[PDB]
């Protein structure tokens, strides 16, 4: 979109002015050579203040917002330079630099999504500090005694001084020699201390948030381990729990499915649940013929559970009541004595369907081959769901 | 209220003393010219210590509170200056400056609401640092060898030194030349390091809290996106969820209605719910004649839900049971084959009323035109509510 | 307890050694004058390593813990000073200073309750930095060329240099002149940068936690206000909600009773609930004769609710079901037309008792005079409680 | 595993290059003496870029990942040194140093578990800063005027300058004398300010997280104490609650069992619950003969509760319904008048079994000897469990 290109162009124009205005205040002879750009740049500025009125909600000129735009659109710089009027009034040429805050707001709004906000604020602060350093170096030159030194070396020395002061390094090889330079130095010292404190605070804020997920996982694991140590839990079970948390981190950054899915609204939660359990519940022979309404109601009630390697999901002879769907990993179905393996079931398969229709003991043992992500449906909830689908209840009773 | 103006006046008086007392300790000749203000200022102080006793709960003189007020109300400064007594005892003139902490407490209490507390602490620290810098410059002058330099240049040099030290820039063009100046320099170096660390910590605390809502939204979105990536969700559904979160941010800063309304007490929650659902439930033909008690009970149980563009709220033939109220956005009511559009419903309208009275299949499909903020009422909860209003139950049964 | 006094004495002894050992390494002549204290101090140290074995669980000598104690109990300093052996081996005299970490652990454990842990860590760091500054000044003197300067001025200059370096101020009036002094300066510069970064981090951590309750209240209020602004809530209701939050802050720091009471175990929660509702439920005529078991069961189920000024708690003719207990504030009981006031009820009184026994409409309107802290008991929960006390149910039915 | 040893070897090789390359750029004569190591080191690098392809998922050469590895595997350094080609093109020899970020990633991945991530980032930053300081000192030497000074003293002076600048101490005894040195100084000043801000931010982040559990406990206790102070709770009950929180901290760091056990999945939660309640529920005479299924169902529903010293768990004559299992601490069973002690029960014992079968009043009072960790089973939940085990219900009814 060309409007963003216009905003980038105005970024360039305001940077042009932030560079040129103090550098022209210290070197008046620089005015006329760059005059054809100045009229070009100022025109662009007068082009902007009516433009964004068509985008602010895609005319509150009396509000504090849009005040720096119009205040910085006045051709004060041209008049000040042309009139060669005295410096104490010439300083009003800087009023155009108030466009900087509006340009910062625009850049923040057009980079508010691709860039971390803390990093965006840090980068904006760094750019502002570089521009302020340029301005402060120009002021330092303006207070320096006249000399035959080339303008480039003068600017280099002033920028060296201002960087030495703002960074608080303070070599002191360049120091104020006059009372006005001393007052200016005091002001710049306070400003540099504030700017460097802002830099440090922004960096601290940025870096304190980097490992949020990993630090949350670590605090969770330490809490659990300390509590289990208090309860005198044996180290084997503690090792199994530690490796469970290792699995949870390496697979899904320690996030709980139960808590993540609550952050979605019901239509999106239903879409996600239908996506994850794709055809796994619509391939079950118990309710192949069921309507999609019953399928949706079943899908919304599946509870995620993770079983570790070798953990028993079902033991033969237990008065079980739950059916399980394998979302990831694999399980072995074993005899009641576990001396022989009836089957291996893998991702996309299911077991325990008999518990939903009958109330009989479990036919065979089920044991996880490794870390299995499974979904559990309780017969209590299955009956609750059947309570509102009499046709499906009749179908399943006929099957039973 | 004039009491706040009195507190501002005492702010001015304590700033007057914090400036004058060390500057008089270094320039005794400054005493008499400002004497008519001093008696004016000290009187104001003796006017204060009985005054706030009428406001402290709107007389605990033995408590640590109100101790700095009375301790700083003693006319020690006048006696010390008048007696021209020796400097080691003259330093007791500074006891009046203990009013500063009480004035800071007062300013914090009268600006505790309009101003962010972290920013308020930062500003108080900055003011304290400026006053301390003035005092330290006065001490530096007090340890300097006598000279014919004008008092203004002496103060400027001392303030330059103390600012250079406190900001930790340390040019070193002004350095202690005597052992007493060296001890003073060491003390001031430690104090300046502590003050600048306090400044940096306050700035870091302030800036780490700026984007709390945006950072919470970002961490939520990253958690959800990472989890959906683990579940191998298709990118179309991920895009729909991302645009849902974009809508949630751009409309309501990512806040959950369900969680915001829990932070209000029941009377205020009821007032808010009655305000939002204004006449939308009192215009429904199903219960036009119902009493306001039933209306309130219904209003408290409406559940907010957001549907994205093109999402199906109701599909024809479904065994639906919920009525929906459109709080924002618009929906289209479509035929069972969706090849024709029966109607468009907008903000303030409702659909699905038949499900509450009957138990019949849905007559027509309902699909969101865009992001719709809707309120859902389940027939289970509607029946729960009807259980306590037999007259309304009879009315609705007669309608059915 | 005298054991804490012993630990304070050993604090004094370890500070004595941390001062003396480097100062004796630079001034050997200081050894013999303080020898009678040294044997006194070292004896105290050899007295400690068997003592705390009786307190460590109120003998794991092979563990890393208690290793610095025994390692710092060896009389190495006495031998090094007496042998006047060469400096590269004389540096082993510093091994006694390893008592510092054990003394820091002891001080942290005996001040872990009266003092904020972050402030405790900051103070420990500051003390360690002062001791390290003393040691570094001694090293700087040890690398300085011999001179006739008095020892006091030499120490003052070295301490000035080390404070100037550690605080990163860096005047540079004292600088290394030799390669060994340059290497030492580099090491001390890195150490000072690390120490000052530690100071800044500790201060930032301390100050970022100061206003936790106030910042939580502010973020809550901003969230609620922003959400209500999105919902287009009228400014009058917003003002009422703002003043409700103001009341909540000024009374109880914004804490929710419902959430605070969940942080207590059941016996303590019951004790607190019995304390708050003291005789208010045991004075009700409905169940004066009830046993204390029923009283406890009733007391555990009272729900706190806050009503704002002028809010209607009960309106005449409503099909109400709740009884209310006034814990603070006062309410007015008014006629059905509100044109006359039947009564005013205050702290410790109750209203709405008829709703529990009968099912009749409310006899009169109840309206809050100001912010009232009330407790609500629902007839549904009252019936649940009566279900387990048949005698009390019979009593209340006889009353009805 | 030898692969980790290979990664450590490549750590050594990349450190070798990061040291040698700039030091050879400033001292070309250093090239040939270390040439037999260079060919040895570069070979190792060309050995790596095919190796990790077998481990990246235990070949995406077009991705940004693995780009620095191949870019840093080119023998550019050998050619640049052998060709003695001009310095502006010789600077390309540094391209090999891009191996540093890959080595940092590898070290982070192989130390991501034993080391706190914040501390790991801080240590990596410190190492990077030391290497950068070496490089910057080499650049400073490269811009220095030729002199007869020994290379060691030149390097020492350059390293002194760069450490003085990066730490922001800034003595200023060594300062740029030429415009190119001034530009280099400005760049290094900005880089050092950024690096020191990074150090401070990392330290602040690290130290702000140290006392997370203790600070959470303190904020909990302050919240509870403030709320109880508002409710005008008597100081005796407040003292009992404070000592309860002291017990909770000293035993289990203030963690709630109810919340810790929710962070485990159902199989691990069941394993932990079976471990804690080991034989305590399988020794009860009420259900000695019960199957392990009923035992598991009972075990999952035990609620933890802590009773303070002297607190009454059961009072004689109460219409109680709960059985209690002593996990830690001890209780006394006392007569109805409490004038005699029937028994003392300790860890691993139980009381209140009669309430589960009968509905009779409590036979005797039970009072905690000290802080008791107990588990409560309610008859309501016991009946819920019995509802699914008819055989056990028949057994317990026969016992009753
Ligand atoms: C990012 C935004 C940064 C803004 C800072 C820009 C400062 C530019 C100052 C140039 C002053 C100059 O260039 O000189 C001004 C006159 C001498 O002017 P002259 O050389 O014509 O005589 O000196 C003086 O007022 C001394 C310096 C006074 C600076 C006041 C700046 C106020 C900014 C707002
Ligand atoms: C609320 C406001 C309160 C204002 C209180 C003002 C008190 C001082 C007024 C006089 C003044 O302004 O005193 C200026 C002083 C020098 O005073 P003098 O020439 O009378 O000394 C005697 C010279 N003899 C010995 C050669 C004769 O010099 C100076 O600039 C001293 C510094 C002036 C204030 C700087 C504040 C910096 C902020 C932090
Ligand atoms: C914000 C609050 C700031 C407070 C700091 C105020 C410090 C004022 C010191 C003035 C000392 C002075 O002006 O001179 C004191 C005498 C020479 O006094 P003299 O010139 O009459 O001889 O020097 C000395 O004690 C050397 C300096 C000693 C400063 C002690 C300050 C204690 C503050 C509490
Ligand atoms: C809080 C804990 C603080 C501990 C720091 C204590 C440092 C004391 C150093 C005294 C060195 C000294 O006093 O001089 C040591 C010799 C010259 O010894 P000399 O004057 O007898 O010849 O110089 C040298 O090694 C140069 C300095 C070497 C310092 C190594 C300190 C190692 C600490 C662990
Ligand atoms: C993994 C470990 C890797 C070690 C790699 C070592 C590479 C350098 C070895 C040689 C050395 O050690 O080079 C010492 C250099 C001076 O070498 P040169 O006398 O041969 O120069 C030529 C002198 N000409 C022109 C008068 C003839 O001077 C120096 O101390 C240079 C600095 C030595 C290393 C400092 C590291 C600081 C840490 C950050
Ligand atoms: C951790 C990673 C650290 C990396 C920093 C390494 C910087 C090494 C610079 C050595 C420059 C040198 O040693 O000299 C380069 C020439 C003179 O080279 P010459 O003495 O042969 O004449 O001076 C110059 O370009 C002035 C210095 C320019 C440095 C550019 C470094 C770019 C790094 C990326
Ligand atoms: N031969 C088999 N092959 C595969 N799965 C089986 C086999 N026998 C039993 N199962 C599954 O093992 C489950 C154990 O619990 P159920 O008896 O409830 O339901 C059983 C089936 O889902
Ligand atoms: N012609 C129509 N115009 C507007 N709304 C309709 C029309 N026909 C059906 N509806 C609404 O569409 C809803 C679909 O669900 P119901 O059958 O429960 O209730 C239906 C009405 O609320
Ligand atoms: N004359 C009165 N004086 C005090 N309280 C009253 C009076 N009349 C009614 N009430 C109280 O007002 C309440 C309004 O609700 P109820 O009818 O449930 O119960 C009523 C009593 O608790
Ligand atoms: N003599 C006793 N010795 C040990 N425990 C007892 C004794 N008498 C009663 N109890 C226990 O005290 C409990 C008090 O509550 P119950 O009557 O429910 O169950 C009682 C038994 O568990």
């Amino acid at each position: 979109t060309y409007t963003l290109v216009w905003k980038v162009w105005i970024l360039a124009v305001t940077l042009y002015y932030a560079i040129r205005i103090p550098l022209t205040l210290v070197f008046p002879s620089l005015f006329s050579p760059l005059l054809p750009l100045d009229i070009l740049a100022s025109l662009a500025l007068i082009a902007d203040i009516p433009l964004d009125l068509a985008f602010e909600s895609r005319p509150t000129l009396l509000a504090p917002s849009r005040l720096p735009d119009l205040l910085a659109a006045l051709p004060l710089d041209l008049l000040v330079f042309a009139l060669h009027l005295p410096s104490p009034l010439s300083l009003l040429s800087l009023v155009r630099l108030l466009k900087l805050i509006s340009v910062q707001a625009s850049a923040t709004a057009i980079l508010s999504y691709r860039i971390n906000p803390a990093l965006l604020r840090l980068l904006s602060l760094v750019g502002f500090i570089l521009l302020a350093a340029h301005g402060i170096a120009c002021g330092w030159m303006s207070l320096q005694p006249p000399s035959e030194n080339p303008a480039g070396t003068r600017y280099l020395s002033a920028f060296y001084w201002t960087i030495t002061t703002l960074t608080t390094i303070g070599y002191g090889d360049i120091t104020p020699s006059t009372p006005t330079q001393t007052v200016y130095t005091i002001v710049i010292e306070l400003l540099g201390a504030a700017m460097y404190g802002l830099v440090i605070g922004n960096i601290a804020s940025l870096v304190s948030k980097l490992d949020a997920a990993k630090l949350l996982h670590r605090e969770r694991v330490e809490r659990v381990t300390a509590f289990l140590s208090y309860k005198r839990i044996s180290p084997e079970l503690q090792r199994r729990i530690i490796e469970y948390f290792d699995y949870l981190w390496e697979t899904r950054r320690g996030y709980e499915e139960r808590e993540v899915l609550k952050e979605l609204p019901h239509p999106l939660r239903l879409a996600v649940a239908m996506e994850i359990h794709g055809d796994v519940i619509e391939k079950v022979p118990l309710f192949k013929g069921a309507g999609e309404e019953f399928i949706r109601d079943i899908i919304l009630h599946l509870e995620p559970v993770i079983y570790g390697p070798g953990e028993y999901i079902i033991r033969a002879g237990e008065m079980g009541s739950d059916v399980y769907f394998i979302n990831r990993g694999s399980v072995e179905v074993l005899s009641a004595d576990e001396k022989t393996r009836y089957a291996i079931l893998s991702e996309g398969q299911f077991f325990g369907e008999m518990a939903l229709i009958l109330r009989a003991p479990r036919t065979a043992t089920v044991r996880a081959r490794a870390f299995c992500d499974l979904y559990r449906l309780d017969k209590e909830t299955f009956d609750r769901i059947l309570s509102r689908y009499p046709e499906i209840a009749a179908q399943i009773q006929e099957l039973a």
